[PDB]
């Protein structure tokens, strides 16, 4: 339908900045309103190679199925997707057997969501790919494209939304992903902080979009900022920038919706004057007008 907009939540678990989902930035008149909830991370055997056993990472007491309940409760308009990997070189996609990985990721993430229901039903509405380091095209595409496939074949569960989430230096290896299963993934949330080279114009940011459109595909990519003062600090774009180059895109009608990296980070304003969440307010803002 409506513009698209997602907020990574629970990804920061040292973080006592909030104590709930948030509700100012909940808007599900005007926007179609997603929370990305993670990290669910696999275990690894001691040398470094990933089981595919994957647990919850995020504060059960403040994000768990109890709170996610209650969210729903309220705004039954939300969707709710679960976010799988990690940003950490600590958390990498490197499974120790092939053959064996995808039968334990769909057990134990299955597991993991069927905590998240109600009397009605069950709470998620879909899957985020996060895995920040992964050094080949292969395995990944293959391993990813099958549990992708499975999942939403899975009659128990309501894995509707389909989400990966690129940055420059691994995006090679999410396109391999994204073209041998174009057809489940919904959307490649695009992240801008993480840019190799700083983004210095709003014609810059224009520019690249376009050819991230060409590399997956027009009207399923959606630019994303980082509020994390380690991604700020790195300096690769500025809000100006994003706010700048996204109105761009709104004026040719060419803006799907819009992610961001997170609410523990958006709460806590960085210059004196700031209101909590202002980049993401302002994206609402331009969004709907």
């Amino acid at each position: 339908p409506k513009p698209i907009f997602r907020e990574y939540i629970g990804v920061k678990p040292n973080s006592t900045t909030l104590h709930d989902f948030p509700t100012e930035i909940i808007n599900t008149e005007t926007l179609e309103f997603h929370y990305i909830l993670g990290f669910a991370i696999e275990s690894y055997y001691e040398s470094g190679k990933g089981t595919g056993t994957f647990e919850e990472s995020w504060d059960v007491e403040l994000f768990g199925p109890e709170k996610v309940k209650n969210l729903k409760r309220r705004h039954p308009e939300v969707k709710v997707v679960i976010s799988i990997g990690g940003r950490g070189v600590n958390t990498p996609f490197d499974p120790a057997e092939e053959n064996v990985w995808v039968s334990n990721a769909k057990e134990s993430l299955k597991l993991i969501i069927q905590k998240y229901s109600d009397d009605s039903g069950n709470l998620i509405d879909g899957i985020d790919i996060h895995y920040e380091h992964i050094r080949s095209d292969e395995p990944f595409a293959t391993l990813m494209g099958q549990l992708i496939t499975e999942l939403k074949k899975d009659d128990d569960l309501n894995i509707n939304v389909v989400s990966i989430a690129p940055s420059e230096n691994n995006s090679s290896h999410y396109q391999k992903l994204y073209n041998a299963k174009k057809d489940y993934i919904n959307w490649v949330d695009y992240q801008f902080s993480n840019q190799q080279k700083p983004v210095s114009t709003d014609d810059a940011f224009v520019e690249i979009f376009k050819s991230l459109e060409k590399d997956y595909h027009p009207h399923k990519v959606l630019p994303g900022f980082s509020t994390d003062p380690l991604d700020t600090k790195h300096n690769k774009i500025t809000r100006d920038i994003f706010i700048g180059g996204c109105t761009r895109l709104v004026q040719t009608f060419s803006l799907p919706g819009v992610f961001f990296w997170n609410a523990n980070d958006s709460v806590i304003p960085k210059r004196d004057g700031d209101k909590p969440f202002i980049v993401e307010l302002t994206l609402q803002q331009l969004l709907a007008a």
